[PDB]
């Protein structure tokens, strides 16, 4: 059958992103169960690349319907998002947003 046990994947992670984008901390749980892909943790930027693209590929529309100039927005939003979580300190050091 060659069937591989895969209940979740990057696709599901998408929704998980919309959920953690508020009470995030460091996509630790995301990278762990992203898709059994980075469950071993490769690199901070490596995972950052797969994550930043995971969202940019969603509906960010980096083409602007014009062309392909310089997709910097995806970088500014990815670093802002993560930095926000940590710099947010959970707002109350609790998951109770």
């Amino acid at each position: 059958q060659r069937r591989i046990r895969r209940p979740f994947s990057v696709a599901e992670v998408e929704a998980l992103v919309q959920a953690v984008e508020k009470l995030g901390t460091g996509r630790w749980r995301d990278v762990k169960l992203c898709a059994f892909e980075d469950a071993d943790h490769r690199t901070y930027v490596d995972l950052k690349d797969k994550w930043k693209t995971l969202v940019h590929t969603a509906k960010i529309s980096p083409q602007q319907r014009r062309g392909e100039p310089v997709p910097q927005e995806l970088l500014n939003r990815v670093l802002n998002a993560h930095g926000y979580w940590t710099q947010q300190q959970m707002q109350q050091l609790q998951q109770n947003v």
